């Protein structure tokens, strides 16, 4: 029993967790959380941790995300990106940018774990867009050093002459719904911070699913989950919570009462299930329509109202209200029984239909605030006016609230707006406190773009193609990596080389 | 005991091996192999194989490529592609170039499986090479499988405006110096073939290490482990042998006599071995000029031109060479003997490196011996160059075609090349079909995926940052509409319908 | 240079081969107690130019070949969960399929490396990635008998060992690791890793276990079998419900559900079943002759309370039946009778519905039942129509035991232990891994060596 | 420009540098590199860093195994150990052992990162033994939080009933050869820091090739590459020099002179090489016995026929060696190295026991722990093996395999096999590893219950395994409890 031991010893138990639990408070005071809630406490937090302390470079990034982003909110100006595939592409946007941007949907065509390649349903495994991002981290860290080495190494006189990039740009990742549920989100969330990522975003939709959404319970729970794997391992991960409900169609449960002004019900009595009738048309294929018409399918508020046609009185008391005390005010108010099924019109899956829009994503923005160090709404339009309702919905109730907004190629930006409007168009949503923008597919196009140039000019006319479209400008440019041995390190570990021998 | 069975019954393992080294027999006559030099036998072969067969799809892209590459090196044309990064770049290098080559190089710096980077050194895991293959493969496939059923789903009427690329591009990849000994280079050789590749190449360099050579007989071990285990496979592989005797100043063993008229040696009887003397001072360019070192024939010749008398220098000299062409330092020793000329002083040790590694004189005549020496062994042949020089392109050709007139070439359109200051623009353009008349039926451009990349993002990060979204629009969105890239509907590209064509035949 | 790949004028044709081509594969025998719910047209459009072929499918027609001759004889193949090579060289020469636990994954061989009890939340890369593991570790010592025997004079042949080291492998696929398209992704990791069959749970990812309606685990059974077919193989789809011990379900919005859905029967407040047909059609039974509420006892994540038991599996395998290559039914515990009830309601209906059996390592085996029963469990549930039989955590459970019996002796007197408890059983038991280097391939590799130079 | 900047202003570089040279000048002085030479300057090494620090879990273990192995040298005790194999295993070796073995051997049977099997040539990739470790740190990592929350969530009145296990054994793994040249070397060892190895050992063989070695400065070359990785993280990563002299017959190369001793050279003037006559003839076993190979100072003896000689011979380089012959009055002496080389190119060598100390002694230094590779349990030769480095390096931390292939029962009494492990630790070898343990109770196991089970049924699951693991209290066999069901119904209810 030579080599028996506790792994640490039991007089000392009680005095470390208190030692231990002071420190996570006194962590939790910091600014950085001022606007954060918690509906756990310290002890819960210490008492799911090891006794070996972690410490994670995330954090690093996180906190200088944190700093930067903060001083473009108070500033109300924007730090913006886009979407990056890879290393070669990260060492040119950080001469120029200083956040990186790690898309699913760009991972889902390029960088599958299983290399296995398709359109954007978060259904490539979880491991995904974490291994990207430590793809592009490992490469920022390593240019790092490569460039310290060669300033450095010359005189202080002449480092003047070197360049100075900051590759060292933290990166936010694409968690997508969570995969799975609230233990696979600590997961993810836990292969993020061990690999690098300084904040990553998840939404409100269901996975394996126009847009499914969760009940809204459901996903604050899902940010309450990234927090508690933060806390834990110790670090100032960043957590945005995005929102698909400006243009989602369905939800997979009506339970939470948030939910219900903008569920739809069929206001028709003489209607049977709409699941019933569609299995038990057992004979037919590719009527739905009809249904849904000789449905009418309303908002409750609506159909309120259009009994109505004290609608006034009703909307102002109604706002923000269950369905039972929404029918309970109503008839207060001299209105009829109204008839209101929600069940008939769900889907074969069990889903329920939803009416979405601007205004069911502001409730769910100010639901999330708490929990999310930022917000953004997915959006059909890149237009201004949109935009300026949502943010100004939100900040009514949450005035320091910062926002993030994707600058989509979804987007025709030619016919949605003009040339002066899009130089514009950045400055201007800061402004509204939106201080991170990103265009999540740039990374893509660029490439495909380039890739498509010249590879027709290269097969037209050859290495005339190779001077002319591809070495010519970039020496013209000045961009370091044609020159690329150089570039790739050969000159930093030629040098360790020779320090060892 | 219900359970237990054999594997194959004893009384059917005779058969069912005389009835595969059958196979593999009938296998080995086609035309495919026709140049191919085997150093085993069918039933050795076989003895390795188990009792489940299996199939890759590999097989299928090297005998796709391997019919190209025919017709390209009769016709004398050239296959000409480059280094793809990534599936994206894949999926538009398809629709005009009919290969795909993954670098080394560019793995190095972009997708070693360990996420680390670096400069070349081929210390990337072994892993990374090949899956980088089956990276571009397996979205190969997909982008395929999305086509075809775009493509079936509409009537022959409407399929001309379909797009109808060839997703299916034979990929050709870096196996560097083959990572190890020669069970790595069949272990190499295995991903390789389970992940896609139609051909790989290996270098005649050491690992782990002004280039350093391994000596011949090293290098086609690697050439025929490969064989030996395509063969076992029962696929088709392209195995490309390529030499860096050209510009290498390195040699690891003096130990292959067909090696021994390229090594070097110190002439100067006075002088200590450089190793004693570096270690004894604890200069060494000091050493060498003093060391006055040369290639033996050289030094066999400065001896006769020095040896009054020998009353006949040029016709002794003459015979020597016409004589040692091709001769061990032992049997070259003897020959000059035998013709009157004095012993010669001749140490190729003493010049060796603190490593242990023998000096040489590399350069054309040196890479054409070894090419000559690799090329039964090889579908494929280069030689690095240190510029676009056609004329050594030329010498070079000639000097392999001088005994195996069909033997495919490969060329490295490098971009360590300065192209605006090697050749003019209009000499640009003809370079790939001069190439091809000297029968390089494949060439590429290395390092192009990269530089692609690197130039888009430094310009249009640039501008973004400069102007904003007016950035993305001008540079990137409307010159993709305008010029039809097909990504740039970018939902369809990543087969969102194909997709959701296949979840509706479940429900 | 550019070229179409497939010419316009062939296009057509070549889809005609290739739909006769596989009409004529599902007319196999192999398929006859198989529903697919689409057409080889609809495959085919799903298909490339460039057909692969797995040895997956060698091992799915020689499992099939395997449990067909089992349920013809009422007999059974049984397994248990393999970890790790090492243990799959040993079981290959007594039992002749193989099997790979999710539940021994989670806790041994996520992707990640981060463990946890059998929630499968880890990615689902990790249980096809265990199976290629075990499946490349049996072709290679197949490689290396196959040099052995062929090496040595047939005189010497019987002296030397003859393992059939591929044996077929069963996986967990869990739940499906999300909506139907991850199913099919899964599958498709499955079917180029080397699973013979793989099995699916009538539960709700992400979840007192929880269930899915009877249509969502269907299509599950319908995307594994659609995600084979496309790839040309004969993947055996084993279903399994969880619906004897369920106490939830996700949505009621299925009719066959309906039977089994506890509501509330106190108006006063804000439980039991109804009584084939529907709710609104039992009603309607019900006037047709002369108060029942389910949405109250939701959960407060919007679940419907149920009862499960017996006769809610019986109701689930009937549908999954024409779907599913074989079925099962978890338990709470191992009870011969409750065996026998549900597979005779299943074969009251499909009598030639082959059947799966958890021999779980969660029971205890010495409190549950005598010894003399113990032997004779297999071979009576084999009676009923349990064709392949599996301990799902035997691989976990020994290699726990021997280890801790091992480092303790081995901490107390050193080499000794080592000797008496390893070395000298391992001789007598005539363990080919003793000889490490020959098991380990050594003159294989060696004789790789000496053919290339 | 909004978004640019430089990563470190021009005015902080020559400021920042200088305190962090200083702190690793200051970290250099620490106890635990006191025996440690190292041929480079902080200024040298924090010239190879980032702007980033990174702190590896890697280090603490590190300074647990460093303040384990020092006791065990002081008192003459041993830490002994064996391969692990997989997670269920570690869970059990924790609690009777303090370290932890990671096996090439083993990985490359059961754990390469291709899945492709195969004998032990170091030729799987080389992300193969560092993920292993992986496997196992990330498992240790989980059960540790496990349990501190199962000992935590009772009140300290009830805890001596509960388990205290120590997961956090540190780890030392198998760096083979280092996998190449030394970007290799340190690229490898990066990612054993990374991935939680406390220590790794590594080897003077050449890779891809009885048995070949390489040069001394070579070898050395690789500890010094490893050491100048660790010394960039900032990791006190342990290294372990291995040789493999004693069974060895072949090196790579002469250039090293401390290698001369060793190398044979042909003693007859008459042969012509040999690799000259293998290829005309396309024998050797002929040739080799009519060449007549010696080490130098035996065919230096036998041309005299001295005392003299020997005595100044000693670890010279032959050039130096010779002349000390021909001061002394001695003949010209005929030796040729060349002769005897392989078709590959190898020089031929005499091995054993002095050329393993020869070997060992130049590699202390760099060197955290030595050991000479034995096939064969000799306490005498292992008395030998230490009394000579012993002679130099007197505080050398020594470590020893214990050997799994050799038949045990016979080769020593049943009471020697118990005093074994001491009688050695008594010699300095502190840390000791059967390396193919594991393999073998897996393989010992699965055998005898496979059999069983195919021809008893689940009679004999509950005979050999569910009722001595009850009997043995194995916590494993309340599996969900184990898998830490407990400790992540907690979690899922402390955010719900
Ligand atoms: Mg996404
Ligand atoms: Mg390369
Ligand atoms: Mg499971
Ligand atoms: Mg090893």
């Amino acid at each position: 029993k030579n080599m028996v031991n506790p792994a640490v010893e039991p007089s000392m138990e009680d005095d470390l967790f208190a030692r231990e639990v002071a420190e996570v408070k006194q962590w939790w005071s910091d600014p950085r959380w001022r606007y954060t809630k918690r509906p756990f406490t310290a002890e819960q937090i210490v008492s799911k941790r090891g006794n070996l302390k972690i410490e994670y470079p995330s954090n690093a990034q996180s906190k200088k995300l944190w700093k930067i982003l903060e001083g473009r909110f108070q500033k109300r100006d924007a730090s913006y990106t886009y979407g990056c595939l890879e290393p070669t592409m990260v060492t040119q946007m950080a001469k120029y940018l200083d956040t990186v941007y790690v898309s699913g949907w760009q991972s889902s065509s390029t960088a599958s774990s299983s290399d296995e390649p398709g359109p954007d349903l978060a259904d490539y495994p979880y491991t995904t867009v974490p291994n990207k991002v430590s793809h592009l981290f490992m490469a920022q860290l390593f240019h790092d050093r490569k460039q310290r080495h060669e300033r450095l190494s010359a005189p202080k006189s002449e480092r003047s002459k070197l360049q100075n990039i900051d590759y060292l740009r933290p990166i936010i990742a694409d968690a997508d719904t969570g995969h799975g549920g609230l233990t696979a989100v600590m997961k993810l969330t836990k292969l993020f911070i061990e690999k690098g990522a300084a904040g990553i975003h998840i939404e409100d939709q269901a996975p394996g699913t126009g847009k499914v959404l969760v009940p809204i319970s459901e996903h604050i729970n899902r940010l309450v989950a990234i927090r508690a794997q933060a806390d834990i391992m110790g670090v100032d991960l960043l957590a945005i919570a995005r929102t698909d409900a400006e243009a989602a169609t369905l939800i997979t449960t009506s339970i939470d009462p948030r939910d219900h002004a903008f569920i739809l019900g069929c206001t028709n009595p003489s209607l049977q299930p709409l699941a019933d009738l569609m299995n038990t048309a057992e004979q037919s294929g590719k009527i739905e329509d009809e249904w849904m018409a000789k449905a009418n399918l309303k908002r409750f508020d609506d159909a309120v109202v259009d009994v109505i046609n004290v609608a006034a009185k009703y909307l102002q008391a109604a706002k923000g209200k269950s369905n039972r005390e929404a029918r309970a005010i109503a008839s207060s108010l001299g209105v009829p029984e109204i008839f209101f099924d929600w069940d008939s019109p769900r889907t074969r899956e069990g889903y329920f239909r939803i009416k979405g829009g601007c205004d069911c994503a502001i409730n769910r923005a100010i639901a999330y605030a708490p929990y999310a160090d930022a917000i953004w709404m997915e959006s059909k339009l890149p237009d201004y006016e949109q935009a300026k309702e949502f943010a100004e919905g939100v900040h009514a109730v949450y005035p320091e609230q910062k926002l993030a907004y994707n600058l989509s190629p979804s987007f025709n930006w030619k016919t949605a707006m003009p040339r002066d409007e899009q130089e514009t168009y950045i400055r201007r949503l800061a402004g509204l406190g939106y201080c991170w923008q990103f265009i999540t597919l740039a990374g893509l196009h660029t490439t495909a773009l380039i890739s498509d140039r010249f590879a027709r000019a290269y097969s037209e006319v050859g290495m005339r193609a190779y001077g002319e479209l591809v070495q010519e400008p970039e020496m013209e440019l000045g961009v370091d990596v044609v020159k690329h041995q150089k570039w790739s390190g050969a000159t930093y570990v030629d040098e360790l080389q020779k320090m060892v021998t």
